[PDB]
């Protein structure tokens, strides 16, 4: 398991490696056996998509109490949490782990 | 709606009731005709058992936000909350109510 967290896997997701083709800018006319470090500067733009199916453990407790949650605060404030601000940077209040609901031993 | 909450119906449960059978203790050897007044003490005891089926509604929010949840706390206590004390009595620490999750107008 590694050790910042997460699952450990021999065969985890594969690398998808991506790259601009070179362009080369114009050769000279007469020939050169070197190897054309003249190109056309170009960037790629576009969209990305990501489908990750996950399976559940659901919670069976027979616990009486009721149990700790994560939760949003009911008070006033300047912006609303895991929201933008005026500017429009979207920013994350603090790190919320997944240990919320209790097991026995 | 009935005010003080609740799923107001025409036709609820039915009331259920219940009553010990009354033994005559015992009648004089001549006859009388007034109605028996003096009777054999006694109680019943049994189990009830109460099954109901709920339907539920599961929350389907497009909120990114965390919601609010109710938890219990994780602060050192004499007791744990909806639990015995020493005594042995359960007790019922605060009024929980049933609107936590968000919707939108």
């Amino acid at each position: 398991s590694p050790l910042m967290g997460g699952f450990g896997m021999k065969h985890p997701p594969p690398q998808i490696l991506i790259k601009n083709t070179p362009v080369p800018a114009d050769p000279p006319t007469a020939f050169n056996k070197d190897k054309l470090n003249s190109f056309i500067t170009q960037y790629s733009t576009g969209q990305v998509s990501v489908e990750i199916e996950w399976e559940l453990q659901k919670e069976n407790s027979k616990r009486w109490n009721p149990e700790i949650q994560y939760t949003s605060n009911y008070y006033k404030s300047n912006n609303v949490e895991f929201a933008v601000n005026t500017e429009g940077v979207y920013s994350e209040p603090r790190p919320i782990g997944t240990r919320y609901l209790t097991r026995n031993l």
